[PDB]
C-alpha cells in the first residue's frame, strides 16, 4: 500500500536475576534508593535530558506495579509513560520485541534502568545523538574492568573498528555504556537476533550489526562525565556516596525529574507548587519548592 | 520462661520519600542484606526464635515472602499489621494474643547494633524475668529520642519523649525487654501516638526500669535519614570486607545457636552458591570461627 | 624611559591556622593527601591544564622545604617552580605582595592549595579565561552554604552586580571558586588594599575593584562539574572518597601532574618512563608506565 | 611491675607514594586526629604511660613536636630513631635501654582498635607479668600478615608471616605484649628483615605465647592503602559523629585515667577554643560519660 522525526523511549528495568539477593528478594534493584532517590529516576532523568517524554518501562510482572505506583502515567511530570513486563531476563536486546508495538514506526533509545550519568554538557551530548535520524548511536567510556562491558575498538585514527562482549583480553578499555540511540532499523535487527550460548539475545550483536552496515556512531564520553557502576553492593554504595557529595555541596540534585520537567518547560510553576505540596515536609519537597524562586544557571 | 520477640517495621511516613516511597524502609538493603536482616539478628542472638514481624498492611505480604515462616533458619516467624502510625507501643496491643502469658523482647525493624559481647549484653536482659531492661547510648542528638537522665550515683530518674532541652545525651535505644505487665500497661496507655517511652515510664515508677549503659564501644547505628542510611551502609562495609566475616546473617546465627544443623545450612547456600552470600553460607560449614 | 603575552601561577598554599589542629599540627593542609596524592597536585593539576608552566608557590616558612621537597624545581614535570614563604596568614590577595617580582610584568593566575576541581571540558573552560589578555576572570559555582564564601549577585541579564564576601544573607547560591585570573592591574590593586575588620587583604576587595572598572568576567562553573570542598574533616573524607571512586571506576586518574604534562608535550616518553621507574612497584608509578602503551581520548 | 611502651612509627618505604611522600603515615590524620593519636590512646588505655616513640630519622623531631615530653597528659614520652626499615623486632634492640628490666608493649604508630571494654581486654595481657600476649583477628586476607594455625581445641600451634598458603584466617594484630625475656630474645634474631614472628615463635616453642582472640564485635582496621586510610576516618567518622563522642582522644583518656585534672584538661582546651576538638575537651569538664 501507500504510506505518508521523534523518538521513543526504553527503561529496562527487569530482573537482575539473584546476584544482588538477598539485598534484593523483596524489591527490585532498580527501586532502591541511590541516596535520596529510586535508581530508576536517574535513567529516567537522562531519557529526559535528550528530550524524550514518551517512555516504556520494561520491569519483571512482580514489580511493574510498584514501578507504576512511584511513577504513574507521566501525566505529573509532563510525560507519557506505559509499561509492559518481562516475564522472564533474555537479554537486553529483548526491549524490542517486547516493546515492538510501543516503538512503532519511530526512532527509539534504550537506557538501562540501572545506569547514571553525571557530568557537565550532557544534554548536548546527549542532543548530538538524538538529532542524528539515521544508524545507531553509543557512548564509550574508559573504565578499569572493560572486560565486564562491550569493548569497543578503535583503529589509529580512532574509528571504531570492532565490538566485544566481554572479551578476556579487552582491545581497548573502552566500554558501551548502557544508552543507546536507534533508528527504525532496531526492531527487525533485533527480530533476527539469534540467542548466545548462555541463553540471552544480546545488544552487542545489535550494535555490530550497525557497525557492519557503516552506522554506528561511537562518541567519547569523556573522563570528566561519571557514568558509575551499581553492578556490586559495593559500587552501589560508592553511587549514592558519590551523588550525596555532589548534592550536599551545590545545594542541587541530580535527576530530579520534576525539576528536569520543568526546566525543559513540560510543566510550569503551578503544577511544580502542586507536585512539592505531598513532600513539603522533607527536603525533597523543599527543593521543589525553592526551585520556583529560584535562577540555577 | 520463654521469651517471644516482636520486630517492629511500620511506616516512615513520607520523611525519606521519594526513596521509600516505592516499598518501606526495612526492607531496604543495608550494604549486601535488606535492613530487617539486623534486628532479627539481634533478636536471634538474644535467644529468641519465636517472632511476630509487624508492618504496614502493604508490605507485610513482601515481609512474609523475604522471611517465610522462619522454619528454614530454625524460627518460628509470625504476621501482623498496623494499620496506621499510632505509636511503637501498639505492638503490643496488635501483639497481645501473639505473647500470652509470656515475657517478651521489641526491637524497631531500622535499627543496627554492632559489638563486641553482644550476646552477653542481650543475655543478662532477656535472663531477668521481672521488670523492664532497656539500653542508654551516649549521642550527639539526644532530641530526636527518649531522654535518660541520671543522679549522680548513675540512677535513672526521668524519662523524656523528644524533649526541647534534653536532660542529657543519653537516649534509649530501639531494643526492649519486658515482663508479663508490658500488654496491660499497654492497653491503659493514652495517645500523647501511643508512646513506648509511657510503658518506660510506668516501669520506672514502679522501680521496675533496668537502665543498663550501652557503651562508647557499641555502634548503634542511625537509619533515620538518607545520609545516615548510607553511613550504615558503609560502616557495615568496612567491618565486612575487613574481617571476610558478614554481620548479621540469620543463616550463620541459626548454624551457631545450633537451631538448624549442617546439612540444612548447606540446603541455604545452593540457591545463592554463584554469589557471594551463598558462598559464605559454604565456607562456614568448614571454617572454624572464635 | 622607554619601553618596547604569558600567564604565570600562584598557589597559595599557607598557614590554614589553628582551625584544623590538631589534625594538622605536624603537617599542613596542602600536603594532607586526597586519596592516592598530595592535596596541592590538585591545584597544581588545574593550573597545568591552563597552559600554566612558571608557577609560584607560597607556604609557610615551616613547610616549604616539604613542598620543596615534594615538588622541586618543576623541570621533572616540564614546568619551572620557585618558591615563597608567607610568614603570617594576612589574607589570600597578600600573594600579590608577595609574588610581586615573581609576577614582573605579566598576567597572572591564583589557585588555592586547597582546592580542587573536576569536570568535562575544564580545559577549554579555563582556555577562555586564560586569552583573555585584559581584565579579570573568576568562576561562579552554585553552592549549598553561600554565606561561607564571596558570593556573586546577578541581574535579570545575567549580568554580575555585586560581590560581597561571607554575606549573612547572601544575594545568590553562587559562589566564587578558588581560582582566579588576572591582568597586570592586579598588584597595583592590591598594593592599595587597606586590611579588612578581621586583618586580612581580601581577595574579594580585589575582583571588586575589577568589578567597578568592568572588567570582571564572571563565568558559570555548571553543576556539572564538581567543586569540591576541604575546608572541614568531613569535607576531606567526601573529597577523597569522591577521587577514588571516579579513579577505581575509570582506571583513570585525577590530578596525576606527570599525566597532564605527558599529554600537554611538555615532558616526552622517555622522561615519562623515568618518572615511573622509582614508583614501578606501587600502582601509581604501573599507571605512569601504562599511560605509554594506551590512547586515551 | 611497671610496664613500658613502644610506638613503632617506622617508614612505609614508598608503597603509598606520592600521598607519603612529603611526610610519614602516622603523621598524616584519620578523620580528626593524626593517626599515632589512636596507637597511643591504646597504650595509655592499658595504663601505659612511660612511652617510646620510634620513626624515621627525617620524621621524629615532627613526632617530637606534635607530643611534647608527655607531660601535658601525664604521660613521660621519649623519642628514638630507626635508621632503615629492618623489621618491627628492631623496637627491641632500639629500644633495649628504654625498658630496661621492665616489662613492655609494643604497637606499631599505624593500627586503629576499636570496641567495647578493650580497657579491659588490655588489662588481661598487662597484667600478666611472665610470658607474651598478642591478638588474633579473623581478616579476609591473612596473607598479608603474621598468621596463627590452631588445634581442634584452640590452642595455637604455629605462625608464619606472610604465608603463601595460609594456614587459617587469623592475623597476628600490631599489638603485643612482652615480659623482661624479649630484648634478649630481639638480640638473638637473624635477619629473615628482623622479624617480631620470630620473637613471638620463640615465645610460642617455649609454652609462653598467650593467644588470646580479638573477636569479631571488636574493630581492627587496615590503614595500609589508600582505599582502606579512606575507610578508617569514614568509620570513625561516623561513629563520631553518632555519639558525639571522640575516638582515642589522649586529652580525655589521660583526664579520665585520672593522670591530669580539671584545671589541666581545661587548660589544654584553650588553644583549641575556636573549633570542635576544644570545644569536645571543654564540653567534658561538666558532662558524665559512662
Ligand atoms: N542538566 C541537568 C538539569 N538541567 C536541566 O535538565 C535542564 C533542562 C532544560 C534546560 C536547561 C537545563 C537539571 O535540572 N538536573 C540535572 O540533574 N541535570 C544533569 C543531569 C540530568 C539528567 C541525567 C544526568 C544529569
Ligand atoms: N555474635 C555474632 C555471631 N555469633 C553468633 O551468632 C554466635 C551465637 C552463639 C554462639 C556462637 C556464635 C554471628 O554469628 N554473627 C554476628 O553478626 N554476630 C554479632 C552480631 C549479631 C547480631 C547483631 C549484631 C552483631
Ligand atoms: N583533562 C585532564 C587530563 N587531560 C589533560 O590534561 C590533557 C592535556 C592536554 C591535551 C589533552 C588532555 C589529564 O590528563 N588528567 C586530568 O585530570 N584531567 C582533568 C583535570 C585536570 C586538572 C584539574 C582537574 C581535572
Ligand atoms: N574507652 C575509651 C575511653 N575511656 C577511657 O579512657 C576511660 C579510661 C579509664 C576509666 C574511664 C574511662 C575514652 O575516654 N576514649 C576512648 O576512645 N575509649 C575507647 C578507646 C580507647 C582507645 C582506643 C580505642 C578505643
Ligand atoms: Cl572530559
Ligand atoms: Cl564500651
Ligand atoms: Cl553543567
Ligand atoms: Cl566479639
Amino acid at each position: 500500500h501507500h504510506h505518508h522525526m521523534k523518538r521513543k523511549g526504553i527503561i529496562l528495568a527487569g530482573g537482575s536475576g539473584t546476584r544482588l539477593h538477598p539485598a534484593t528478594l523483596a524489591i527490585s534493584k532498580q527501586l532502591l534508593p541511590v541516596y535520596d532517590k529510586p535508581m530508576i529516576y536517574y535513567p529516567l532523568s537522562t531519557l529526559m535530558l535528550a528530550g524524550i517524554r514518551e517512555i516504556l518501562i520494561i520491569s519483571t510482572p512482580q514489580d511493574t506495579p510498584r514501578f507504576q505506583q512511584l511513577l504513574g502515567d507521566g501525566s505529573n511530570w509532563g510525560l507519557d509513560l506505559q509499561y509492559a513486563v518481562q516475564p522472564s531476563p533474555d537479554g537486553l536486546a529483548q526491549a524490542f520485541l517486547i516493546g515492538e508495538s510501543f516503538i512503532g514506526n519511530d526512532l527509539s533509545a534504550l537506557v538501562l534502568g540501572d545506569n547514571l550519568y553525571y557530568g557537565h554538557d550532557f544534554h548536548e551530548l546527549l542532543g548530538s545523538a538524538s538529532q542524528r535520524q539515521t544508524g545507531a548511536s553509543v557512548f564509550a567510556y574508559h573504565v578499569l574492568d572493560p572486560e565486564r562491558y562491550g569493548v569497543v575498538e578503535f583503529d589509529q585514527g580512532g574509528k571504531a573498528i570492532s565490538l566485544e562482549e566481554k572479551p578476556l583480553e579487552p582491545k581497548s578499555n573502552y566500554a558501551v555504556t548502557g544508552l543507546y540511540f536507534y533508528d527504525q532499523q532496531v526492531v527487525d535487527i533485533a527480530r533476527d537476533l539469534k540467542p548466545s550460548p548462555r541463553g540471552e539475545l544480546e545488544i552487542t550483536d545489535v550494535n555490530r550489526a550497525y557497525l557492519e552496515r557503516g552506522q554506528l556512531s561511537v562518541e567519547i564520553m569523556g573522563r570528566g562525565y561519571a557514568w558509575l557502576d551499581t553492578g556490586t553492593h559495593d559500587s552501589l554504595l560508592e553511587a549514592g556516596q558519590f551523588i550525596a557529595t555532589l548534592e550536599n555541596r551545590q545545594g542541587l540534585k541530580v535527576a530530579c525529574p520534576e525539576e528536569i520537567a520543568y526546566r525543559q518547560k513540560w510543566i510550569d510553576a503551578a503544577q511544580l507548587e502542586k507536585l512539592a505540596a505531598p513532600l513539603a515536609k522533607n527536603g525533597y519537597g523543599q527543593y521543589l519548592k525553592r526551585l520556583l524562586t529560584e535562577t540555577v544557571y
